[PDB]
């Protein structure tokens, strides 16, 4: 197989259970690899911590929306 | 005087008194003109509303920080 199949893959095996204050969240990425066990987002905090969260949770979608908006408005 | 002195100036005469949820706030600008009566920030919400706030308030500085970070990290 190509050497792309032996690249390591980052997953979320667990998702945070407490909501995190949105002013803490600075960015997010999505888990996309089918090898991973669950659909999830990884938030990057101000501090640089990485947090797995369930995009089905309300706060999570709301934080994702908030960051999306700004990103599309921040170009500048 | 130059025609710059007869340009209209936007100010904040009042500042919001209730805290606004940070996921609502998408951007901010500062009042800078000395003609204005008070130091303040103008937040732009998701919805496009404009809100005057007092940068001495905790939530406000925190929202400003949050947006600053992302802006400097969002270039991309």
């Amino acid at each position: 197989q190509p050497d792309s199949v032996s690249i390591p893959i980052t997953c979320c095996f667990n998702v945070i259970n407490r909501k995190i204050p949105i002013q803490r969240l600075e960015s997010y990425t999505r888990i996309t690899n089918i090898q991973c066990p669950k659909e999830a987002v990884i938030f990057k905090t101000q501090r640089g911590k990485e947090v797995c969260a369930d995009p089905k949770e309300r706060w999570v979608r709301d934080s994702m929306k908030h960051l999306d908006q700004i990103f599309q408005n921040l170009k500048p």
